């Protein structure tokens, strides 16, 4: 019953009652604004929640899922780059998770820049991209690694962990079992990066804006909600959040398209099931 048809209708009610009421307004001060006339969001109804917001020129939100602290954003347009990398470096970021594929990442008409697999300067600042490993994480799908060395005068040099899913198919969602592949490689990365930052003594982790790994896909309310849903279920603080919980969390927090298609909440609800964690608040 806890997961049969009716429960999952209740919760689809629930989740889409929400994404109604947390749709933008013109002008609504719930939402971050365009300064002026650079665009600021690469969709135009894919808005940046303003109170939790990381940068007043990127689309990209803080989100606490129960215990779970993360950064989700778009991915960043090519004027924003140099504003994303400041975001990465003040961040300590301990991994940024890429899911948008190598194909998309190429189609020109998407307008993704390559920003991590090839070395460049912007603005003042300059980026090093080398490769590191690959790990296979279910169904042919693999994660490539690299390191960006973020280098800017003024500022401490920081190296990002990257795991990019360049082969992340397209119009489908990849399995549970790919998520939580996914979801332990970037908590692994994140826990290996965070720890020298701790035994370095670093500042940024008695800081909860800081030390936060980066997800994003194309817009960041997609593949990115659900590995955000999965790190979460992979959290042993997290006892007892339910998928209503960890969704709403998502769209409070960010938008109301979190978690944007069906097909990605089946996901999530097939990673709750075999956790015997709820889907709906009582």
């Amino acid at each position: 019953s806890p997961y049969g048809p009716e429960a999952r209708a209740e919760l689809s009610s629930r989740l889409t009652t929400l994404r109604n009421t947390l749709a933008p307004a013109t002008n609504d001060p719930r939402y971050l604004q365009a300064c002026g006339g650079e665009k600021l969001n690469r969709f135009r109804d894919i808005q940046c929640r303003r109170q939790t917001a990381v940068r007043a020129d990127l689309n990209a939100n803080y989100i606490q899922v129960g215990n779970t602290r993360t950064i989700a954003c778009q991915y960043p347009l090519q004027s924003q780059l140099e504003s994303h990398f400041r975001m990465l470096a003040e961040n300590r970021t301990p991994v940024l998770a890429v899911l948008a594929s190598s194909s998309e990442i190429a189609n020109q008409r998407f307008g993704m820049p390559d920003y991590f697999r090839q070395s460049g300067t912007y603005g003042s600042i300059t980026v090093e991209s080398k490769m590191t490993q690959q790990v296979g994480l279910g169904d042919g799908i693999m994660a490539d690694m690299y390191t960006l060395t973020i280098r800017e005068a003024g500022q401490k040099t920081i190296s990002v962990p990257v795991v990019h899913v360049g082969n992340y198919p397209d119009q489908t969602a990849v399995s549970s079992e790919v998520t939580k592949a996914l979801a332990s490689l970037v908590d692994q990365t994140a826990e290996t990066k965070r720890n020298m930052y701790e035994s370095k003594g670093s500042s940024a982790v008695a800081d909860d804006s800081k030390l936060r790994p980066v997800i994003h896909c194309r817009a960041g309310v997609g593949r990115t909600a659900q590995l955000i849903g999965a790190m979460c279920m992979n959290d042993s603080r997290n006892s007892q959040l339910s998928v209503e919980d960890m969704v709403s969390q998502m769209r409070v927090q960010r938008n109301g398209i979190m978690v944007q298609k069906d097909e990605q909440l089946d996901v999530l609800i097939k990673l709750a099931e075999g956790q015997g964690r709820p889907l709906l608040n009582s």
